[PDB]
């Protein structure tokens, strides 16, 4: 058994290289990860656990994303690797981050415990209701956050549930609803809705829909199709289904060229097998904006766009009824 803690700069391929794992084995792991793409997002501090057999060959890899979540890659008799995801539901605690404006909101928010990303999420959500340049105080704020713990250990997982500002120029408050978007007290959403399709009408034919229980034709084992396939010719324009920011731009051996956009604290969308990517990391995009050209890169039986919608990092049927 090998315990490896991810450090700045590491990639799954780099870790395998330093731990002596063969290229062929790296490819089997990348192959099964096509349908999950968990290993591409490894961050410093997370841990990889490698289980070697009597022959000193990798028999199982455990990717500890957090103390309550792990992806398990197991070697099968046929040489391939199978995937299993395990999640433990610890306990969630509520924490209130309150402060007064004497520094600017950002400074005061950071001083009271909120992170940069939390401050960004807050300013993003409240941008139309608050001018963080003119509405300046004496004014205070209260942020309700839910933090997940495991026993006495903070998992690092958290989510802002409510945002309220006590302003002299008028109080403002927003709450995270069941649909993953923030609404004001009157029920007006502070975040824009999404388009259902990532392509033009001409290519909306679905050749293969979302199906987490899909069984492999050869082995009979469950190999989930975590996205929707659209019948696009190589070169067809691909558009973002929502406002957001490009957070991932990679060239994967199996998923081919792919992109991931973060729309808000809850939603993300993935676009795989692209022939060409027209945006870069950090770039903000609008709903309906062209972000790439469909392709046939990676591993596939034919050209097509594989589209995914993730809710709190869990894939869901992009064509499902309830979803903003
Ligand atoms: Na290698
Ligand atoms: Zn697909």
């Amino acid at each position: 058994r090998i315990h490896y803690m991810v450090k700045v700069g590491d990639t799954l391929s780099g870790i395998f290289a330093q731990l002596g794992v063969p290229y062929s084995i790296l490819q089997k792991i990348l192959s099964v990860d096509l349908d999950h793409l968990q290993l591409d997002m490894i961050q410093p501090g997370e841990e990889l656990e490698l289980m070697m057999d009597d022959m000193g060959q990798l028999s199982r890899l455990i990717y500890h994303m957090s103390i309550v979540e792990k992806a398990i890659y197991t070697r099968e008799n046929d040489g391939s690797f199978s995937y299993d995801f395990q999640e433990i539901s610890g306990e969630w605690r509520e924490i209130l981050f309150s402060g007064e404006i004497n520094g600017s909101f950002s400074v005061s928010a950071r001083r009271v415990g909120l992170t940069s990303s939390q401050v960004a999420n807050i300013t993003q959500v409240m941008k139309d209701k608050i001018d963080f340049s003119r509405s300046l105080r004496a004014d205070r704020f209260d942020i309700l956050v839910k933090q997940q713990y495991l026993g006495e250990h903070n998992t690092g997982n958290s989510e802002i549930k409510a945002i309220s500002f006590k302003l002299a120029k008028g109080d403002v408050s927003a709450f995270l609803a069941e649909d993953g978007r923030f609404y004001d007290r009157a029920g007006n959403s502070l975040e824009r809705a999404f388009n259902r399709y990532p392509v033009d009408k001409a290519y909306r034919q679905i050749t293969s829909g979302f199906n987490p229980k899909r069984k492999h034709p050869v082995t009979g084992r469950v190999v989930p199709h975590n996205g929707t396939d659209f019948a696009t010719p190589i070169g067809a324009p691909v558009y973002s289904t929502g406002d957001g920011k490009v957070i991932v731009v990679r060239k994967h051996p199996y998923a081919g060229n792919y992109l991931v956009i973060e729309h808000n604290s809850v939603y993300k969308t993935r676009y795989l097998h692209l022939d060409k990517i027209l945006v870069k990391k950090g770039q903000l995009v609008k709903r309906g904006q062209k972000i790439a050209l469909a392709g046939a890169t990676g591993r596939l039986t034919g050209p097509h766009l594989h589209f995914e919608v993730l809710v709190r990092n869990r894939p869901v049927d992009a064509m499902k009824a309830d979803l903003p």
